[PDB]
RNA sequence: AAAGAUGAGACGCGUUUUAGAGCUAGAAAUAGCAAGUUAAAAUAAGGCUAGUCCGUUAUCAACUUGAAAAAGUGA
DNA sequence: CGTGATTCCAGCGTCTCATCGTCTACATAG
DNA sequence: CTATGTATTATTGGAATCACG
């Protein structure tokens, strides 16, 4: 337990993990056995493999929190309107609501009249007969004058309250501006604006070809094509682009430097049209109006499909000739199918199991499933012509409620009830006063910038309410504070400073961090004369004058300016060295020229006074988006600044933050000094100290505040995984890596390891460049074969060293920054000392490898993996990283800083790569010359074509001697680990949440698998739920009554625990299980069991957990390496990269060793007929193995590939031998597992405890 | 620049039970014909903290001391 | 009654906002 | 190493049914 290795193999679902030694062997141990069998030790190789299920995003969760929030808000407006209806219908019916409220309920469950809205036959029916759809009832209330019955009424401004249709339209609109007219007076707008430029409308169909349902590029292409001398990149063509949806830039047609894209859909378009007004002139906005009003028209075209002069409620008339359509259209098919193709019509109109007619009513079938079944039917028969073009149009036989009704915007259905509660408020007086109430429940929207509308028990809530009552619709804007809500809004995903967790970070374009970015850089500015000695920094009197004289008065500042306008002009120096900025000062004071333009005052802006209020006002101009809150908020400096003033600071919007706060940038202060970080930027004597150096020297109080202040935690590792940028399952899989390395080292004694590796899931010779892509005589073809991708052609033409030096970098380093966090991870937990200049002690080199790696090593030394055969190739990942990091680190020990995380010095590879020597290049200090840090492993190397250069067998470092690689000892080693048939699989148990069952709401049925969807909802009577999710299983042992004599009877059974249940389970478990009938239950003897709970059985038979009434396979098949060899060589029957007689080799390998199939069948034979039990299917392919025992030997290895799915870990799949099927047995029964023997396995399985589950009974 | 991650506000369907008096013929399970497009209610069971809030992400071998939280146990 | 074999099946589309980090290249520092 | 700046797709447990003992 002294000196050992660690490697890992992070993944999605599986860690790889692996312990090696000096001479990269896997040790064993002992690890006692707990519990109550007869084994109390076991032998265990330290090499495995930890695997899991997918860690899940929360998007899910999210999008069924916000439907049930949407649920809840819907419920909530239609209780709105019932209450307002209160008084008056109870006047008129005074059961109306309830009888709305029961009409779920049978009949036998009502407790008033069936029938819901009238409550008596006679008038229901005659309702339904007058009125066949509910948008019947809604264009006749909207039309006629006549006074309604209140029920009535209600029932239509319920129905477009509860589906009130999209808000992404903002203002008001009407179908006046409805496509011909509307882009008439486009034309007559743009030839008014270009008298000298006109274009001419005459014959182009605006109306055809922009409504026609297409593609808006497409229409565009379309509508340009009609105007000869007109393109679609001109100014009409892009107002033609802009009122079709799409998003031109009017850049080019207007000749501006800035791009000012317009789109009329965001919510932008307001401040975008007076952005570009602001560059091109006013004179031009009543053009993109029209632009506007055009696509309002064809939107309102493509939804309306009726004159709009004939009544005012078009959608409901458009929905009434759908109805009527459908009507005539049903009549005719039903006579022709009778007439013609009269064997069908049970099949069409009957049958719901077929997608007809029947099955497109009262089956499942879908509008586009029936177009598709009766379309052959319409073409086989005769006067189906316009049917058919009904189709091909999807428009036959439509339903009013449909998928494509989400074009419906909230302006149609509020024109209609508008409409309607001006026709009947002459004769309700409640419907007068109490309109705009209706209105506004129908309108009212919650702001995305204000959030749920929560008093304190919401982790999701930001906002904040100026008085504490109940929010309304009509009283948002008093309860509700939307500028501290929308400033929140913002402010909850800003970052916090890295140095101080409590305090916001500043704005980018705040002066205050304009001025730490400017000072910071100039402080390391350094300058040398012809007079002077040594170069000199700049004093707090030269960095002002510098502030002032060329920072304030120019955006940017170049070398040129400070070496011109101040050490020339102030200085008196004709010439200057000025080192620390190249060619221009990197920082500038953007913001500072902004508003020096905008307001005109530069004492205001260089007056540290109203620094406050100029931050401030970014800050308003970042944090908030919306025009008018912007304005309320600037209202406080409104006295000032002049209105003109104001409004030009209204117009001015920033975006983005920086890095640091303005506790860090001005508070904190230094306690001998009292000067804050920008004042020692502006003067700190002559040591010009940064802010690196600053928060870094122990003469100063800022590292010991930064320290104190890192309050945030004293921070747990789940927190610090959490917080990582990356996918939540590549984390679950970094928490699981790092728990399976405090695991280990506790093994090893916790004895930490000398090094941990971590992998994350020939044109140029090979020598120099194992590029095997797309884009892949000596180093390149020679000169005269060239005279005989843009990378490609480079390295092709390039007939180097430099490029050398890049390549050995690019076979090496780990571009992902996740990479790096998990090596910053392990680092910080396993090095924490620090020596006597405090500088960190790193006992533990934490390695990164690129799969590439280990991925070549095994194609060049025949270690092959085969992924389908078991999960063993996780381990040995783990294992040749650990070997291949460990000897690469020896053997180059230069290249540290490259691979292994630390501050590290980077001396380079330029020297390290050998002059154009070769044979002396490997004698001198030169590292090596050939361009593949992996070729010391190989024994003889080809440069192509047949020179082949040769390397010892023994490999070592050139100076400290350390031996690195023995050729003649180390593959066999390797070969061996690869072929030990004890690897640690261990399949992490996991109790399961989310969804209490299946979503589908299954009919009435006369079952108990039924789940009742509320308390009172008898499933026999309104359907429900089935297939719950169990949590967990419970071993219970205990006595059930039997027969009629209610006798007891001890019983010992697994009953899954549902997700529903868990938590009245968890509560009082004795009761829960007495309700579910067990009497007199060992509670002591209750046991848990998670998914994937392994029990072992007779001759090593294991199975795990996959419910309370279904197993999984429970072992893992090892196969021998040479099996997996001729697999991996006889199954690609391709190029494997290597030289044509190597590929010949392994070719005549594979064709000596055929019978290894037969051997392979046996090894999986022995194993189904031992483990897997599956005697059908393991029959099945052994018939289907002697029926293909003549095709090619790569087609039946291949087939071989998939027969490993009968044998593979976990839940049982169907697989396919050539064309046969071979469907999965199941284990549908959880018996024998009540009396084998559970194995409580630790991360690594190192740690068992075994239960023998025979010695529990009741007798 | 997009992806992804996270949060917020919305829209449209889907599904379930009920209401849409089916008619005629026979001793009759039933048969023939007619009809079908719409609505109401629910949309995780529910919780208390009673909000126009929350309820499907993350985390979880065994054992021991343990209000709980945390550690400790085994070539 | 039970066990094995064999089918069958699983809520999903659309839009508007916002923030973050990925990702290399220099330069200053720890 | 770190901090700051400029530059689109299957899977697998539940449920039922049917043969067969
Ligand atoms: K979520
Ligand atoms: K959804
Ligand atoms: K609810
Ligand atoms: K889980
Ligand atoms: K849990
Ligand atoms: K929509
Ligand atoms: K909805
Ligand atoms: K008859
Ligand atoms: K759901
Ligand atoms: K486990």
């Amino acid at each position: 337990d002294k000196k050992y290795s660690i490697g890992l193999a992070i993944g999605t679902n599986s860690v790889g993990w692996a312990v090696i030694t000096d001479e990269y062997k896997v040790p064993s141990k002992k690890f006692k056995v707990l519990g109550n069998t007869d084994r109390h030790s076991i032998k265990k190789n330290l090499i495995g493999a930890l695997l899991f299920d997918s860690g899940e995003t929360a998007e899910a969760t999210r999008l069924k929190r916000t439907a049930r929030r949407r649920y809840t808000r819907r419920k909530n407006r239609i209780c709105y309107l019932q209450e307002i209806f209160s008084n008056e219908m109870a006047k008129v019916d005074d059961s109306f609501f309830h009888r709305l409220e029961e009409s779920f309920l049978v009949e036998e469950d009502k407790k008033h009249e069936r029938h819901p809205i009238f409550g008596n036959i006679v008038d229901e029916v005659a309702y339904h007969e007058k009125y066949p759809t509910i948008y019947h009832l809604r264009k006749k209330l909207v039309d006629s004058t006549d006074k309604a019955d209140l029920r009535l009424i209600y029932l239509a401004l319920a129905h477009m309250i509860k589906f009130r249709g999209h808000f992404l339209i903002e203002g008001d609109l009407n179908p006046d501006n409805s496509v011909d007219k509307l882009f008439i007076q486009l034309v007559q707008t743009y030839n008014q604006l270009f008298e000298e430029n006109p274009i001419n409308a005459s014959g182009v169909d605006a109306k055809a070809i922009l409504s026609a349902r297409l593609s808006k590029s497409r229409r565009l292409e379309n509508l340009i094509a009609q105007l000869p001398g007109e393109k679609k990149n001109g100014l009409f063509g892009n107002l033609i682009a802009l009122s079709l949806g799409l998003t031109p830039n009017f850049k080019s047609n207007f000749d501006l430097a800035e791009d000012a894209k317009l789109q009329l859909s965001k919510d932008t378009y307001d401040d975008d049209l007076d952005n570009l007004l602001a560059q091109i002139g006013d004179q031009y906005a009543d053009l993109f109006l029209a632009a506007k009003n055009l696509s309002d028209a064809i939107l309102l075209s493509d939804i309306l499909r009726v004159n709009t002069e004939i009544t005012k409620a078009p959608l409901s008339a458009s929905m009434i000739k759908r109805y009527d359509e459908h009507h005539q259209d049903l009549t005719l098919l039903k006579a022709l199918v009778r007439q013609q193709l009269p064997e069908k019509y049970k099949e069409i109109f009957f049958d719901q199991s077929k997608n007809g007619y029947a099955g497109y009513i009262d089956g499942g079938a879908s509008q586009e499933e029936f177009y598709k079944f009766i379309k052959p039917i319409l073409e086989k028969m005769d006067g189906t012509e316009e049917l058919l073009v009904k189709l091909n149009r999807e428009d036959l036989l439509r339903k009013q409620r449909t998928f494509d009704n989400g074009s419906i915007p909230h302006q149609i259905h509020l024109g209609e009830l508008h409409a309607i509660l001006r026709r009947q408020e002459d004769f309700y007086p409640f419907l007068k006063d109490n309109r705009e109430k209706i209105e506004k429940i129908l309108t009212f929207r919650i702001p995305y910038y204000v959030g749920p509308l929560a008093r304190g028990n919401s982790r999701f809530a930001w906002m904040t309410r100026k008085s504490e009552e109940t929010i309304t619709p009509w009283n948002f804007e008093e309860v509700v504070d939307k500028g501290a809500s929308a400033q929140s809004f913002i402010e909850r995903m800003t970052n916090f400073d890295k140095n101080l967790p409590n305090e916001k970070v500043l704005p980018k374009h705040s002066l205050l961090y304009e001025y730490f970015t400017v000072y910071n850089e100039l402080t390391k500015v350094k300058y040398v004369t012809e007079g002077m000695r040594k170069p000199a920094f700049l004093s707090g009197e030269q960095k002002k004058a510098i502030v002032d004289l060329l920072f304030k008065t120019n955006r940017k500042v170049t070398v040129k300016q400070l070496k011109e306008d101040y050490f020339k002009k102030i200085e008196c120096f004709d010439s200057v060295e000025i080192s620390g900025v190249e060619d221009r000062f990197n920082a500038s004071l953007g913001t500072y020229h902004d508003l020096l333009k905008i307001i005109k005052d530069k004492d205001f802006l260089d007056n540290e006074e109203n620094e406050d209020i100029l931050e401030d006002i970014v800050l308003t101009l970042t944090l908030f988006e919306d025009r008018e809150m912007i304005e309320e908020r600037l209202k406080t400096y409104a006295h000032l600044f002049d209105d003109k003033v104001m409004k030009q600071l209204k117009r001015r919007r920033y975006t983005g933050w920086g890095r640091l706060s303005r506790k860090l940038i001005n508070g904190i202060r230094d306690k001998q000094s009292g000067k804050t970080i920008l004042d020692f930027l502006k003067s700190d004597g002559f040591a010009n100290r940064n802010f690196m150096q600053l928060i870094h020297d122990d003469s100063l109080t800022f590292k010991e505040d930064i320290q104190k202040a890192q309050v945030s935690g004293q921070d747990s590792l789940h927190e610090h995984i959490a917080n990582l940028a990356g996918s939540p399952a590549i984390k679950k899989g970094i928490l699981q890596t790092v728990k399976v390395v405090d695991e280990l080292v506790k093994v090893m004694g916790r004895h930490k390891p000398e090094n941990i590796v971590i992998e994350m899931a020939a044109i140029v010779p090979q020598s120099f460049l194992k590029d095997d892509s797309i884009d892949n005589s000596d180093n390149v073809p020679s000169e005269e074969v060239v005279k005989k991708t843009q990378r490609k052609f480079d390295n092709l033409t390039k007939a180097s060293e430099l490029d050398k030096a890049g390549f050995i970098k690019r076979q090496l380093v780990e571009t992902r920054q996740i990479t790096k966090h998990v090596a910053q991870i392990l680092d910080s937990r396993m090095n924490t000392k620090y020596d006597e200049n405090d500088k960190l002690i790193r006992e533990v080199k934490v390695i990164t490898l690129k799969s590439k790696l280990v991925s070549d090593f095994r194609k060049d030394f025949q270690f092959y993996k085969v992924r389908e055969i078991n999960n063993y190739h996780h381990a040995h990942d783990a294992y040749l990283n650990a070997v291949v990091g460990t000897a690469l680190i020896k053997k180059y020990p230069k290249l540290e800083s490259e691979f292994v995380y630390g501050d590290y010095k980077v001396y380079d590879v330029r020297k390290m790569i050998a002059k154009s020597e070769q044979e002396i290049g490997k004698a001198t200090a030169k590292y090596f010359f050939y361009s593949n840090i992996m070729n010391f492993f190989k024994t003889e190397i080809t440069l192509a074509n047949g020179e082949i250069r040769k390397r010892p067998l023994i490999e070592t470092n050139g100076e400290t001697g350390e031996i690195v690689w023995d050729k003649g000892r180390d593959f066999a080693t390797v070969r061996k680990v690869l072929s030990m048939p004890q690897v640690n699989i261990v399949k992490k148990t996991e109790v399961q949440t989310g969804g209490f069952s299946k979503e589908s709401i299954l009919p009435k049925r006369n079952s108990d698998k039924l789940i009742a969807r509320k308390k009172d909802w008898d499933p026999k009577k309104y359907g429900g739920f089935d297939s719950p999710t169990v949590a967990y299983s419970v071993l219970v042992v205990a006595k059930v009554e039997k027969g009629k004599s209610k006798k007891l009877k001890s019983v010992k059974e697994l009953l899954g625990i549902t997700i529903m249940e868990r938590s009245s389970f968890e509560k009082n478990p004795i009761d829960f299980l007495e309700a579910k009938g067990y009497k007199e239950v060992k509670k002591d003897l209750i046991i848990k069991l998670p998914k994937y709970s392994l029990f072992e059985l007779e001759n090593g038979r294991k199975r795990m957990l996959a419910s309370a009434g279904e197993l999984q396979k429970g072992n893992e098949l090892a196969l021998p390496s040479k099996y997996v060899n001729f697999l991996y060589l006889a199954s690609h029957y391709e190029k494997l990269k290597g030289s044509p007689e190597d590929n010949e080799q392994k070719q005549l390998f594979v064709e000596q060793h055929k019978h290894y199939l037969d051997e392979i069948i046996e090894q999986i034979s022995e194993f189904s007929k031992r483990v897997i039990l599956a005697d059908a299917n393991l029959d099945k392919v052994l018939s289907a193995y002697n029926k293909h025992r003549d095709k090619p030997i790569r087609e039946q290895a291949e087939n071989i590939i998939h027969l490993f799915t009968l044998t593979n870990l976990g839940a049982p799949a169907a697989f396919k031998y050539f064309d046969t099927t071979i469907d999965r047995k199941r284990y549908t029964s959880t018996k024998e597992v009540l009396d084998a023997t559970l194995i409580h396995q630790s991360i690594t399985g190192l740690y068992e405890t075994r239960i023998d589950l025979s010695q529990l009974g009741g007798d």
